[PDB]
RNA sequence: GACGCAUAAAGAUGAGACGCGUUUUAGAGCUAGAAAUAGCAAGUUAAAAUAAGGCUAGUCCGUUAUCAACUUGAAAAAGUGGCACCGAGUCGGUGCUU
DNA sequence: TTGTACTCCAGCG
DNA sequence: CTGACGCGCTGGAGTACAA
DNA sequence: TCTCATCTTTATGCGTCAG
């Protein structure tokens, strides 16, 4: 009758169990279905469903942003074919034509083969006159002769195609301001500013500074050593005030119009310009220095005038490696002849061949060739070259992300002003050209759709297509910008209608000061106990405390307020820590801009207020905003305007304006925020509030107030998770189904959380403010001087890095700057392809090219002897932790290996908490249907969730040991021990029920106290428990409920049924069979060849000339039964087998299944007979062996070892001998129980090698372990209970995998031989696993 | 075991961009050569594609989630499988029931 | 001409 | 004034032999 | 790799949600 249900989820496994009363498994007699000649089953009701994690959409989203781009760079390179093509028909009609066409071969192509002149001879003089496109743009923008049209286009095409990045706002012009000189010109405004006439004693430029590094610890030196110093903070030119801010906006040093604050001229310095532009140049010539230093920084050096200076940079890395080249070759003949063939022609061993005709990297070629210049003479100059990694380079590599659009823009400028007297048309059209380059589409406006993308939001006020030129015409920013932030926020989860209140809303700060103080309780000498503070009370100390201090601890509100005002000798208060959690920082932000505080404590403005912050927290582009708060200009000044802009908000709370300010109650007709600021003696907080049933909110919350599948779509999040909670909740009402549709009394869950100690979560969540300022002093470093942070600016991670750091790069020795934290560069340790760790522990802040050299790899070993001392300087700081300092230093170690790979991630953990949290609640809403008009919810079952810590304490308290390695059995008995446990104690403790079971409640630290309690809690099963004084305590034999007679646990009867069912050999494993979704095939693209293999990159591509793409995905097998014109005498031949459909032909072949099978060469298809076949498909052979169908042309392992509970206990006692942790006497008795069963080592390999030789058929790798066992059987326990640990990879289900042991690695026998499954039996396999459909294949064709 | 705030950690979702990488073609290879080839020279760049493709034809969409078998249903979705006892090598045996 | 067995391959910052 | 008890883990390509 | 935004689940501090 009665049962339980017991449930373990995890991110790969769901297990299930159902229990009784008695604490038994129950086993039915199940019918089968199939053409089989069984008809009934005995299955257990016990077991796991197995299936493959669920893959979060972060590579699809990856993948369509570059479809996305690649479309919109192909069709900017169509608008500048379009505006080229009237002209371009004039002197080479077909040029675009053999442009597209230049892929094609010479057979296929109709033109002819040579694509920019058409004819042999003019291609070879072009790349003679131009070997690389460098050539070609400086050309065209320091010369001024009439070109050929086709090389302009070359030029312009090849700038638009690769723009470079748009991190820089400003114009950044490299025609006058890419020239150090400037210095000249600025100690010549200096003088005529400066009423002075101070000596211009003009020493080396900013190539001075340059030359160490960029930086304020090396200029000011330089500076004031070259020339004399007369004010140090006010020498007036190439300052650091110029050059790089100040962190803070502290005021002009030695002003000389007005003192004002102070940054970096990027942004944030326009504004700054209020000294002059607010009262009406060192300042333009300051912005000059800055764009020169910018340009000198991102450019090496131009020594001839030119306006193309990155195509002389190209051309000059161009000349040095021809030259480079030459002297490499002569020294390489004259000194290592037998060397010339491996580098210079074997393309295969990474050396000069292998570096441009294989694929051999930069910093590959460089470690490959180092010691060659080393043992031969005369490479000096190639080894500093080398050292700077300047040696050989090419002009397209990786450190090109750098250079902004900017020069490119001025260099395409340069190109149209030399070429628009000779061509009308490029005058004509030169802001048409340069807005193809300039245009970006923003962020807020999102994808260009017209109504069909489930990824677009904006609206357009007209119909017309959108081009770049009337962008602004047709898209409507403003209403596309708003709806990109309100698409994404969430509503409030009481008014489920309309929207939360951002952050910083004055009425959203408000409603969390008056809902923290309401509460706030004071007690001194004058009255017996603490009373409420009153509503006068709290209205004055709002206006004396909190809206005078940004921050206000209770230390000044005893000594200010109580001292004072109704003055008291001593108050204690209760209610709040040292610091109160809320705070009116947008009152103190809003009172430091608009200087009125009248203003703002006024109550009829409060509106205008709100719609000013819910605008200044939507928007941050500064035409929108002045857009949006132009309403306003009727209260505010200009000035003021100009100032309050700038506020930029981030973040929206939980609750909505009609919530706290909106709904009034009927009788009193006060908001909650008035019953917040007062409530007469009740003093009542916002829970009271929505939750008395005396005030009127209650029923309104009410009012405000289907299928699975639906109610799976709607919830928001990663929809991984989705996955693990359809697969549980079906597992459930399968269960339900089985045992009659009667519901279980209790569901029991088991559930992520823990519990753990006051202190050490304190310890665990402290603000990382103290962990940089305990570093920082424990190494003694100035960084917090020179630059002040609080700990909110913390919360930026690139900040944070550059505080963990020290101010330093930890790859190369140089100092970082703060206010260019754009172009620094934020990397993971261990790489994204290959192990998924976001974590503080896998990230550097480090320089853009050393990352982007630093690719797939751990950081070599160079990096690591460079700063191993620092990285240990950081280390013993208590900067960087253990793992920081061991994933840093991994290739010392041997770098990336497979044993990095296995483990658990932490996004494994954090997807189980969230399923298990929404399982806890779709199962609470599904299966409690019933209400009545009294009682809201009839607890028809009883949804229990357990934490993880009483179950493992149950494991390792009664000799219940688990381990991963010999089956998946686990996931079984980790549920039914969830149910045992859960019931048991839901059954002994009655008034605990609201503690454990979902949507009820009950009413030295209190973590602390919890986790004793929770500790003490499991004492009951226990016979003999130890107190803390060292004294044992008895407990009955059988327990009861204490206010009932009726059992709860026999220490004798239900330990031996659970261990009768822990010993339990049928447990139902089922893999989940799923047809495969994703990319059909690998990335990499493969050369020609004539192999039939290869599938085709295009429809007329074929691949035996062209390349193309391997490995398939193949989406589900098929089986078919039919004849094969078989034989030059052809006869069709009868024949069965599999066919693997691949991800591009399962459209085509879901859409006609016969006209396929056809296209594949089989004929005479019986239709009736076509069997889907997903992967994981289950098949039944001889002597009970079982074999998953991995793919069409490859099996895996099907079988599960039960090893017997003994030997699992043995396995885990043998293993972790000195790190039990318990007493003494425990630690003695297992040690003698493991030695006095060491003969068990040699039952467990008898017992794998019968199962092996059973079902796994490996003979050779049986042969082999056994021999190795043999070889190694005198060896200490714990090294071999460790290798029979790692053993059970031979047997386990699942793929067959490369175990090793303790010497000898073996390597994995595979099944690649679908035949034998094609006479097998075909099991159809439920979600439980408990109904089958077994079909006999044999009778089949 | 839920909610508001403060401090954490570990993760998700969407948009806009950049730099490489891969492939085919173009960048006339020379000499000795019956040659299988050998010696020498050269190498840095460009185009096109970057999921096949799809139709509502947009500067849009196409790698997440869904998916045992059978009977209905375009699909959505609905429905289909006795119990008790004694045992255990992946489940077996015995006894009532329509 | 068809099955096997052993080793290598796999977009990324 | 409330209850008790001292979370994972490979299929296909390429080359080389048995018939 | 960059720049913008929005969330989620857990761990503590405080208050609260009931009869
Ligand atoms: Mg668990
Ligand atoms: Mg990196
Ligand atoms: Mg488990
Ligand atoms: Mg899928």
């Amino acid at each position: 009758k009665k049962y339980s249900i017991g449930l373990d989820i995890g991110t790969n496994s769901v297990g299930w169990a159902v229990i009784t009363d008695e604490y038994k498994v129950p086993s039915k007699k199940f019918k089968v279905l199939g053409n089989t000649d069984r008809h009934s089953i005995k299955k257990n009701l016990i077991g796991a469903l197995l299936f493959d994690s669920g893959e979060t959409a972060e590579r699809t989203r990856l993948k369509r942003t570059a479809r996305r781009r690649y479309t919109r760079r192909k069709n900017r390179i169509c608008y500048l074919q379009e505006i080229f093509s009237n002209e371009m028909a004039k002197v080479d009609d077909s040029f675009f034509h053999r442009l597209e066409e230049s892929f094609l071969v010479e057979e296929d192509k109709k033109h002819e083969r040579h694509p920019i002149f058409g004819n042999i001879v003019d291609e070879v003089a072009y790349h003679e006159k131009y070997p690389t496109i460098y050539h070609l743009r400086k050309k065209l923008v320091d010369s001024t002769d009439k070109a050929d049209l086709r090389l302009i286009y070359l030029a312009l095409a090849h700038m638009i195609k690769f723009r470079g990045h748009f991190l820089i706002e400003g114009d950044l012009n490299p025609d006058n301001s890419d020239v150090d000189k400037l210095f000249i010109q600025l100690v010549q405004t200096y003088n005529q500013l400066f009423e002075e006439n101070p000596i211009n004693a003009s020493g080396v430029d900013a190539k001075a500074i340059l030359s160490a590094r960029l930086s304020k610890s090396r200029r000011l030196e330089n500076l004031i050593a070259q020339l004399p110093g007369e004010k140090k903070n006010g020498l007036f030119g190439n300052l650091i005030a110029l050059s790089l801010g100040l962190t803070p906006n502290f005021k002009s040093n030695f002003d000389l119009a007005e003192d004002a604050k102070l940054q970096l001229s990027k942004d944030t310095y326009d504004d700054d310009l209020d000294n002059l532009l607010a009262q009406i140049d060192l300042f333009l010539a300051a912005k000059n220095l800055s764009d020169a230093i910018l340009l000198s920084d991102i450019l090496r050096v131009n020594t001839e005038i030119t306006k193309a200076p990155l195509s002389a940079s190209m051309i000059k890395r161009y000349d040095e490696h021809h030259q480079d080249l030459t002297l490499l070759k002569a020294l390489v003949r004259q000194q290592l002849p037998e060397k010339y063939k491996e580098i210079f022609f074997d393309q295969s061993k990474n050396g000069y061949a292998g570096y441009i005709d294989g694929g051999a990297s930069q910093e590959e070629f460089y470690k490959f060739i180092k010691p060659i210049l080393e043992k031969m003479d005369g490479t000096e100059e190639l080894l500093v070259k080398l050292n700077r990694e300047d040696l050989l380079r090419k002009q397209r590599t990786f450190d090109n992300g750098s250079i902004p659009h900017q020069i490119h823009l001025g260099e395409l400028h340069a190109i149209l002003r030399r070429q628009e007297d000779f061509y009308p048309f490029l005058k004509d059209n030169r802001e048409k050209i340069e807005k193809i380059l300039t245009f970006r589409i923003p962020y807020y406006v999102g994808p260009l759709a017209r109504g069909n993308s489930r990824f677009a939001w904006m609206t357009r006020k007209s119909e017309e297509t959108i081009t770049p030129w009337n962008f602004e015409e047709v898209v409507d920013k403003g209403a596309s910008a708003q709806s990109f932030i309100e698409r994404m926020t969430n509503f409030d989860k009481n008014l489920p209608n309309e929207k939360v209140l951002p952050k910083h809303s004055l009425l959203y700060e408000y409603f969390t000061v008056y809902n923290e103080l309401t509460k706030v309780k004071y007690v001194t000498e004058g009255m017996r106990k603490p009373a409420f503070l009153s509503g006068e009370q709290k209205k004055a100390i709002v206006d004396l405390l909190f809206k005078t201090n940004r921050k206000v601890t209770v230390k000044q509100l005893k000594e200010d307020y109580f001292k004072k005002i109704e003055c008291f000798d001593s108050v204690e208060i209760s209610g709040v820590e040292d610091r109160f959690n809320a705070s009116l920082g947008t009152y103190h932000d809003l009172l430091k801009i608009i200087k009125d505080k009248d203003f703002l404590d006024n109550e009829e403005n409060e509106d205008i207020l709100e719609d000013i912050v819910l605008t200044l927290t939507l928007f941050e582009d500064r035409e929108m905003i002045e857009e949006r708060l132009k309403t306003y200009a009727h209260l505010f000044d200009d000035k003021v305007m100009k100032q309050l802009k700038r506020r930029r908000y981030t973040g929206w709370g939980r609750l909505s304006r009609k919530l706290i300010n909106g709904i009034r109650d009927k009788q009193s007709g006060k908001t909650i925020l008035d019953f917040l600021k007062s409530d007469g003696f009740a003093n009542r907080n916002f829970m009271q509030l929505i939750h008395d049933d005396s005030l009127t909110f209650k029923e309104d919350i009410q009012k405000a107030q289907d299928s699975l599948h639906e109610h799976i779509a709607n919830l928001a999040g990663s929809p991984a998770i989705k996955k693990g909670i359809l697969q549980t909740v079906k597992v459930v009402d399968e269960l339900v189904k089985v045992m009659g549709r009667h519901k279980p009394e209790n569901i029991v869950i088991e559930m992520a959380r823990e519990n753990q100690t006051t202190q050490k979560g304190q310890k665990n969540s402290r603000e990382r403010m103290k962990r940089i300022e305990e570093g920082i002093k424990e190494l003694g470093s100035q960084i917090l001087k020179e630059h002040p942070v609080e700990n909110t600016q913390l919360q930026n991670e690139k900040l944070y890095l550059y505080y963990l750091q020290n101010g330093r790069d930890m790859y190369v020795d140089q100092e970082l700057d703060i206010n260019r934290l754009s172009d620094y560069d934020v990397d993971h340790i261990v790489p994204q392809s290959f192990l998924k760790d976001d974590s503080i522990d896998n990230k550097v802040l480090t320089r853009s090219d050393k990352n982007r050299g630093k690719s797939d790899n751990v950081p070599s070993e160079e990096v690591v002897k460079k700063m191993k001392n620092y990285w240990r300087q950081l280390l013993n700081a208590k900067l960087i932790t253990q793992r920081k300092f061991d994933n840093l230093t991994k290739a010392e170690r041997g770098g990336l290996s497979e044993l990095d790979k296995a483990g658990f991630i932490k996004r494994q953990l954090v997807e189980t908490r969230q399923i298990t949290k929404h399982v806890a609640q779709i199962l609470d809403s599904r299966m409690n249907t019933k209400y009545d008009e009294n009682d809201k919810l009839i607890r028809e079952v009883k949804v229990i969730t357990l934490k993880s810590k009483l179950v493992s304490d149950f494991r390792k308290d009664f000799q219940f040991y688990k381990v991963r390695e010999i089956n998946n059995y686990h996931h079984a008995h980790d549920a039914y021990l969830n149910a045992v446990v859960g019931t048991a104690l839901i059954k002994k403790y009655p008034k605990l029920e609201s503690e454990f079971v979902y949507g009820d409640y009950k009413v030295i630290g209190k973590a602390t106290a919890k986790y004793f309690f929770y500790s003490n809690i499991m004492n009951f099963f226990k016979t003999e428990i130890t107190l803390a004084n060292g004294e044992i305590r008895k407990r009955p034999l059988i327990e009861t409920n204490g206010e009932t007679g009726e059992i709860v646990w026999d220490k004798g009867r239900d330990f031996a049924t659970v261990r009768k069912v822990l010993s339990m050999p049928q447990v139902n494993i089922v893999k989940k069979t799923e047809v495969q979704t994703g990319g059909f095939s690998k990335e990499s693209i493969r050369p020609k060849r004539n192999s039939d293999k290869l599938i085709a990159r295009k429809k007329d591509w074929d691949p035996k000339k062209y390349g193309g793409f391997l490995w398939p995905t193949v989406a589900y097998s098929v089986l078919v039964v039919a004849k094969v014109e078989k034989g030059k005498s052809k006869k069709l031949k009868s024949v069965k087998e599999l066919l693997g459909i691949t991800i591009m032909e399962r459209s085509s072949f879901e859409k006609n299944p016969i006209d396929f099978l056809e296209a594949k060469g089989y004929k005479e298809v019986k239709k009736d007979l076509i069997i889907k076949l997903p992967k994981y498909s289950l098949f039944e052979l001889e002597n009970g062996r079982k074999r998953m169908l991995a793919s069409a042309k490859q099996l895996q392992k099907g079988n599960e070892l039960a090893l017997p509970s003994k030997y699992v206990n043995f396995l885990y006692l043998a293993s972790h001998y000195e790190k039990l942790k318990g007493s003494p006497e425990d630690n003695e008795q297992k040690q003698l129980f493991v030695e006095q069963h060491k003969h068990y080592l040699d039952e467990i390999i008898e017992q794998i090698s019968e199962f092996s030789k059973r079902v796994i058929l490996a003979d050779a790798n049986l042969d082999k372990v056994l021999s190795a066992y043999n070889k190694h059987r005198d060896k200490p326990i714990r090294e071999q209970a460790e290798n029979i640990i790692h053993l059970f990879t031979l047997t386990r289900l699942g793929a067959p995998r490369a175990f090793k042991y303790f010497d000898t690695t073996i390597d994995p026998k595979q099944y690649r031989s679908t035949k034998e499954v094609l006479d097998a039996t075909l099991i159809h396999q439920s979600i439980t696993g408990l109904y089958e459909t077994r079909i006999d294949l044999s009778q089949l064709g």
